[PDB]
C-alpha cells in the first residue's frame, strides 16, 4: 500500500471525508487520484480556506481537514489560525513540502524550519522523518486536534512521500479511538455539588466551549435548578445559552471592573467552558468584589493556569455540564425574571441604525437561523436584539482577527444545510477575506451576507475616543462597492438604503436558492 | 519626551517617513498624533499591507516601515513575509501588543509568545522588556533589517509603552550609522581577479541582490571586460541585467541538470548576488559538469553555507561588483553576439496567446517601464519578450508565494512615480491579495494591472501533466469577473478579448491618470 | 560511498581531525570504524566535552568538532554553549538521533523537536530530512560555524543514516572554500582613516574578536601610530593586547558610567572586535560624555545593531585591523607612558592574598604561558598583575557561565602543546566541570590547575554587599578537598597554605610532565 492510499484510508476510517484547500505542486502527489468518497472545497486564498474549514468544524463539532501549499500557503492562513486557536477549533492543517531530495539546497517551495512556522498558534506542529512515518504522523495530527482542549495542528509532508510504500503495521492506526470525555472524580464532584447547593445567590458564566460540547441544554437545566442568572463570558466566540431564557443576562462587557461589578453580591460564581476572562478594553479594578468566590470548569489547562482568581477543574465540558445538571438540587428560590425586550430606536426613512437592522433580522429570520458577527462596533446591540434559542447559532472571531465571519459563514452553511446562515459583516471587515465569496457561489452554498456599510472602521473610532487619540490615520474605508464585489465572484447582490429596502432584500435573500449579499447603508 | 515622540524622532532621523499598515486598538497609542512629516498608507488586509511595503522597499532600495495589529494582523502577513525573506527585503514589521497589565491573563488581542510568531521568516524578532527600551529596540529593528543580508524584522510593542517616558540617553540612537558596505580583502581579491583574467571561457550568473544593490551597471561592465555570457539565476525575483545586452543569455531554468548543462564548457562560473541555486522542479543530475569551477559572491552567509558546490565570498554585492568591474582586464576575446529576437507566434482574432500579450506590451510600454510577474505559467515567454534595459524593472514573488505582485506593484509605483508600473497577473493569482486594489484607487497610484485570464491554475495543470497526475481537484477557477472586482474597489477596468482590444486597452491605460485593470482573455 | 565515509572525507578535507565527545548508542553508527587519521577526545560529561572543544577552537583559531548523545547529552552542554555563543567560538555540535523508524513513537533516546533544543544559543540548528542529505547538512554546519561572526552550530542525525548510500554529487562539498575575510570599501575606509588621523585625542577599545583574529599585532601598530591609549572591553573573554605595552590602560570596568568617565576627553573612540559594551553591574549614567564620538568595528551584525551609541562597521576584524594599521598616519603626539607596576600587597606567612598569587605566577610562569580565569572575585587584580605579551594568553567564560575554565584549559593545552597553560580557578567554580580533570590525566595534557580556595562564593558575597542584601542562602562552599578530587581523576595534586609552599608547588608543577592541580589557601 502507498502512503497515499494508507493515509486516505486512515482519514475515512477516522470520519474525515472533506478536504478544504488551495492547491500547489507540493500537494499534487497527495491530491491525485482523489477518492470518490471525499469532496474537495476550493477557496481562492488560504485565509479563506482555513476560515471556511473553521466554520465547518465548529458547526459540525468534528475535526476539519485542510491542505495548504508550503510556507506561503501556510503563511497566508496564520491570521485564521490565531482565531482557531482561541476557539479550540479542531483543525488538521497539512501543507506540502518540497521533495526530500531538494530540501537541502532550499529549492523554491521548500518550507524552511516548517514546524516552527505556525507556532505558537497550533497544539502540535510536525514534519515526519521518513515517508513511511506519514500515516502515523497523520494519526497524531487527527487526535491532537480532537482531544480536549481541541485546537489546530500542523503537519508538513514532502511531496515524494505519498508514492512511497506504507508500513504494513499502519493498519493499527485506522480504528484507534481516543477519548477525553472525562469529569471530576466522585468525591470531589460531590464537594462541588454541595457548594453549589449551599450557594445563597449563585451566578453562572458560560463560554464558547459549552456550545462546542453542545452542553447548552444541560447548562439550561443547571441554571434552572440553581435558579441562577446566566451570563456569556466576554468576547464570546459562540452563544452557549438561549438568549431569551428567563435566566439569561446577556454578554458580559470585556472589562475587569465591569465584570466584578456584575458579579458583586453573588457568593459563588460558576464559570463553564470559558477563559477567566477574555477581557478586551482596559477597565482596571477588582477581579472579584469581596464576598464573591469563583469556580471554573475549563477544558484547557492553559486557561486554568492563567486565571487570576478562583479555583479550577480541568475536564470535558460536556461531561461536567451533564454531571452537574443531574446532581444539583432544585433550589426553592424564585426563577429569575426574563430580561425585558430592548427599546425600539428611532428610525427615519434614511440610512439604517444597527439596532433597526437587528430588530428586522430578528423578525424575519427563521428561528433556527445561524448568525455570524464581524460588525465590530455593533456587537452589543446584536447580542441584545437577536433571539437565539438553539445551539450553534452565533460565531464571532475568537481572537478578534477580522476575515473570519465571511469565509466561516460559508463553512457553517456547508455544515448546516438545513439552517439559514446569516453573516452580519462590517464594510471594513468584509475586505479581509472577500475572495471567500467565490466558494459560496461555486458550490452553491446559500449563505446570506449582510454588509453593514458605514464607510469607516467604526470600532476603532470608538477606541480612539476612550484612548483619547487624535490625528489617527487610516480609519476610513470609503469607495467600496460590495454589490460589484459580489458580482465579481458570482454572488447575487442587493442594496438596502432604508428600512423598506432592507425588508425587501431580506425577504428575497431568504427565499433565494443560492448565496446572497446585501449591502446595507448604515449610520456612522 | 515620550516613547512615542522619541521613536518618531528616531524614525525620521533614520530616513523613514512612510508607515504601511492596517490599524487596530493596540496600535492607536502609536498612531495618534501622527507626525505631519510622515504619511500613512492603508491597505484592507495585512497580506496587502506587507506586499505594498515590500514593493516600496525593493524599488526604493531603503527599508520600509510596517504597523500591524497583534497576532491576527501579523498572521495574515506571514505569506508575504515568506517572499520578503527570499528577496532580502528590508522590512521593519511592528505589531501592537496588549497593555502589559493584561498580557498575563491573555486578554483578547494579547499576542502570545509574540516573537516566535513570525519565525522562521524574519532576521530578528523581539518584544522589549520595558517601555523605555522601545526606542532602542526600534533602533535594532531598523539596523537588523538594513544590514546585509537585508531582510524582514519583527518588533512587538505593548500599547501602554508609547505614553511612558523615554530614556534621555535614547538620543544616542538617532544618528547611528551602521555599514556593511564591505568587500574581499586586497590579497584575496587579486587572487580572484587573476582567476577571472585567466579563465579561458568564463560565464556569469546574476541574482536578485545585484539589482537590489543597483550593481547592474558594474555587472554589465564586468561582463563586457570578460567578454562573457550572462544568465539570470533561476526563480529570478528581480532582473539584474539589461535583457537585450549582447551578453545576456536569459533566465536559467530552475533545474539541476539543466543548469550544469548550460554551464558545461565554461571553466569558471562567477555567480553574484544569488543563491546557488534556487532550483524549482526536480531535474536530477550533476551540480556541475567536469571542467567547470564555480565561484559565488553572496551577501548572505546562509546562501554561502548551503551552496552544494563551488567557493564563496560573503560580502556586499555593490562593493564587490564595483571592485571586480574595475580590476579585471579587458579580454581580447570577441564580445558575445546578442541573442536573436524571439519568434512571433500565430495569433488569430480570438483569445490571446501569452506571447502576443508580451510582444504587444514590449511595443507599447515605455522603455523605463517596471514589470511585475505573477502569471505563473508564462514566466519563460515573458523573460524572452520584454526588453528591460534599466534596473528595478522586474519583480516576481521571491518565495513563489502568490499574492505578491498585485499589492507590490502598488508599492513599486508609489516608490517610482515617474516610471509606469505594469503588473501581469494570472486570473488565479489576482485573488490572493485582490483587496490591495483599493489602496491604488485611494491614493491614486497609477499602477496598471494586466490580468491574464485563462480560467485555470495553468502552472498546476502543466505540472499535473508531467506527474501524469490525474483526478487532481481544485485546478480550475471559473466565474471571476475582474472588471467587477476592479469596480468594487474603485479602479477603472477594461476588457480585452482580442489583440485589437488589447492594443486599445493598453493605450488607454498608459495615458490614464489613475490605476487601471485590464482583463485579458488568454488561451488555456 | 556511505554517508559515514563521505562525511569523514568531508571532515578531513575541511581540515577537521579531532572529535570531542561522550558516546551513546545513537552515535555508534557514526563512531564505528573511526578513521586512523582522526583522534577522539573523551570527557566524562557533556559540559566538559564542549568546554574542552571550546578551548581547543579558540586557541587553534579553527573550528572544533563535537559529538554528543541525543537530547540529554546536548542538554548537559547547554551551559557551555552559552559561553561559546558569546565568544564567537566556531563549534560544530553534532548529536545522535534515534533511528528514523522509531522517531514517531518517541522511543527512548528520541531527540524531540531537536533543532529547537540548543536555540537560542546557536547560529544554526538543523536535522536532515533524509540520510543522503547528511553530508550536505554537515557542510552547512562547518561553514555556518566558520563564517564571521563565528559561533556554535547544531546538527542532529538519526543513527540509521550513516550506513545509507551517500549522493555521488556530495564530492562537490569536499573542497568548498567560503570566505568572509572582508573589509570596508575604499571610499568609506579613507573617510574613516581621515577621521582617525584628525582625532586630537583618540582612544582605542579592543575586544575578544581581536585576539580570535590574531589582529593583536596590527592593533599594537595602530595604537602606536595614533599614539592612543588602549583598553580591553569589559567582561573580556580574551586578551587582545600586550598588557605591558606603553599604551595599555587595562580592563575597563563593566559599568556604563565608569566607561563613559574613562572615555571622557577623547574625541574619537575606536572600538574593535567587541560588543559595545558588555556591561555587567548596574552602573547607570551616560553612554558617552559630551565631546566623545564612538566608532565600532565588529564582526557581528547583532553587536552593531544593539550598540546604544556610535557608528558601526560590520566586517572581518583581521582584515580591518590590518588595513587600518597600514593606512593611518604616524601621529606626532607623544606615545603614552606605560602604566606603573601594581603595588605589592602585605603578605604574612599564612593564607595567601590573590595579589600575592598573581605576583608569584607572574614571576615564575614562562613568558608565553597561557592563563584561564575562573576566580570570579579576583579578575581585576589578575589583569593588573599578569604580564601577557603574546596573543591567546587569556580566557574567561564569555557568558559568565562557570564550568568553562577547567575543561577549556585542557583544550587550550591540547591546542598549544608548547605553551604552559595555567588555569586559576576559584574553589566554587572548580566544581561545575570537575570531571574534566579525568581527560587531562588520560591524554596526559600537562595543564596546571591553580584552585583559589577561600571556601566561599566570593564574588556573590561582594555583590551581596552592594545590594546590602542580607540573609542570602547558599553562598558558602566549605568541605571540599581538591587534592582528593584530583586524585579521584588521576591528577597529581599539591597543597599551598602559604607563599613558600606556593613557590615550591608552582616550581614542581611547571616541571611536571603531566597535569597538576594546586590547592591554594586564600583569604576570604
Ligand atoms: C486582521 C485584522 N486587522 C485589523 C484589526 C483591527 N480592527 C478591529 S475592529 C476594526 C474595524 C472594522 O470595522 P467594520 O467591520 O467595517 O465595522 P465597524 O467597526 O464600523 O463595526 C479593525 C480594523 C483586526 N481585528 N484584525
Ligand atoms: C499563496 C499560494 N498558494 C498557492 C500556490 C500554488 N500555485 C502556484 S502557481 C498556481 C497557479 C496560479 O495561476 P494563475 O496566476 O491564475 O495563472 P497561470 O499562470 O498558472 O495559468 C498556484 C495555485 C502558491 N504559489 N502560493
Ligand atoms: C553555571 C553558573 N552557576 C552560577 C553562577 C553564579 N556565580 C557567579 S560568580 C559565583 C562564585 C564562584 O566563586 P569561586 O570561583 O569559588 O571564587 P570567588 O567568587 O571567591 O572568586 C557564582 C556561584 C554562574 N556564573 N554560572
Ligand atoms: O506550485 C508551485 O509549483 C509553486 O507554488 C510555483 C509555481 C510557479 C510559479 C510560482 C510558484
Ligand atoms: O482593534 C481592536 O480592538 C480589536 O482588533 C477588535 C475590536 C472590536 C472587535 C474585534 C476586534
Ligand atoms: O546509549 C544508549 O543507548 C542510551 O543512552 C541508554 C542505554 C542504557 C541505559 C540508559 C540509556
Ligand atoms: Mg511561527
Ligand atoms: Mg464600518
Ligand atoms: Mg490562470
Ligand atoms: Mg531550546
Ligand atoms: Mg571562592
Amino acid at each position: 500500500a502507498s502512503v497515499h492510499g494508507t493515509t486516505y484510508e486512515l482519514l475515512r476510517r477516522q470520519g474525515i471525508d472533506t478536504v478544504f484547500g488551495n492547491p500547489g505542486s507540493n500537494e499534487l502527489p497527495f491530491l491525485k487520484d482523489f477518492p470518490e468518497d471525499f469532496r474537495y472545497i476550493l477557496a481562492l486564498q488560504e485565509a479563506c480556506v482555513v476560515g471556511i474549514a473553521d466554520g465547518y468544524a465548529q458547526a459540525s463539532r468534528k475535526p476539519a481537514f485542510i491542505n495548504l501549499h508550503s510556507a506561503a500557503g501556510t503563511g497566508n492562513a496564520m491570521g485564521a489560525l490565531s482565531n482557531a486557536w482561541n476557539s479550540h477549533s479542531p483543525l488538521i492543517v497539512t501543507a506540502g513540502q518540497q521533495t526530500r531530495a531538494m530540501i537541502g539546497v532550499e529549492a523554491l517551495l521548500t518550507n524552511v524550519d516548517a514546524a516552527n512556522l505556525p507556532r505558537p498558534l497550533v497544539k502540535w506542529s510536525y514534519e515526519p522523518a521518513s515517508a513511511a512515518e506519514v500515516p502515523h504522523a497523520m494519526s497524531r495530527a487527527i487526535h491532537m486536534a480532537s482531544m480536549a482542549p481541541q485546537g489546530p495542528v500542523y503537519l508538513s509532508v514532502p511531496y515524494d512521500d505519498w508514492d512511497k510504500d506504507a508500513d504494513p503495521q499502519s493498519h493499527h492506526l485506522f480504528d484507534r479511538h481516543v477519548s477525553s470525555s472525562v469529569r471530576l472524580n466522585d468525591q470531589d464532584l460531590d464537594i462541588l455539588v454541595k457548594a453549589l447547593n449551599s450557594a445563597s445567590n449563585p451566578a453562572i458564566v458560560l463560554g464558547p466551549d459549552v456550545d462546542a460540547a453542545n452542553a447548552n441544554a444541560d447548562c439550561v437545566m443547571l441554571a434552572e435548578r440553581l435558579k441562577a442568572p446566566v451570563w456569556v463570558a466576554p468576547s464570546a466566540p459562540r452563544c452557549p445559552f438561549p438568549t431569551r431564557h428567563p435566566c439569561f443576562r446577556g454578554l458580559m462587557p470585556a472589562g475587569i471592573a465591569a465584570i466584578s461589578q456584575l458579579l458583586e453580591g453573588h457568593d459563588v460564581v460558576l464559570v463553564i467552558g470559558a477563559p477567566v476572562f477574555r477581557y478586551h478594553q482596559y477597565d482596571p479594578g477588582q477581579y472579584l468584589k469581596p464576598g464573591t468566590r469563583l469556580i471554573s470548569v475549563t477544558c484547557d489547562p492553559l486557561e486554568a493556569a492563567r486565571a487570576p482568581m478562583g479555583d479550577a477543574i480541568v475536564a470535558d465540558i460536556g461531561a461536567m455540564a451533564s454531571a452537574l445538571a443531574n446532581l444539583v438540587e432544585e433550589s426553592s428560590r424564585q426563577l429569575p425574571t426574563a430580561a425585558p425586550e430592548p427599546a425600539k430606536v428611532d428610525q427615519d426613512a434614511g440610512r439604517l441604525h444597527p439596532e433597526t437592522v437587528f430588530d428586522t433580522l430578528n423578525d424575519m429570520a427563521p428561528e433556527n437561523a445561524i448568525y455570524l458577527n464581524e460588525s465590530t462596533s455593533t456587537t452589543a446591540q446584536m447580542w441584545q436584539r437577536l433571539n437565539m434559542r438553539n445551539p450553534g447559532s452565533y460565531y464571532f472571531c475568537a481572537a478578534g482577527g477580522l476575515g473570519f465571519a465571511l469565509p466561516a459563514a460559508i463553512g457553517v452553511q456547508l455544515a448546516e444545510p438545513e439552517r439559514q446562515v446569516i453573516a452580519v459583516i462590517g464594510d471594513g471587515s468584509a475586505n479581509y477575506s472577500i475572495s471567500a465569496l467565490w466558494t459560496a457561489a461555486q458550490y452553491n452554498i446559500p449563505t446570506i451576507f449582510v454588509i453593514m456599510n458605514n464607510g469607516t472602521y467604526g470600532a476603532l473610532r470608538w477606541f480612539a475616543g476612550v484612548l483619547e487619540a487624535e490625528n489617527v490615520p487610516g480609519l476610513d474605508v470609503p469607495g467600496i462597492d460590495f454589490r460589484a464585489l459580489a458580482k465579481g465572484y458570482g454572488v447575487q447582490a442587493l442594496k438596502a438604503d432604508n428600512l423598506e429596502q432592507l425588508k425587501g432584500s431580506l425577504q428575497e435573500a431568504l427565499s433565494a436558492k443560492g448565496p446572497v449579499l446585501i449591502e446595507v447603508s448604515t449610520v456612522s
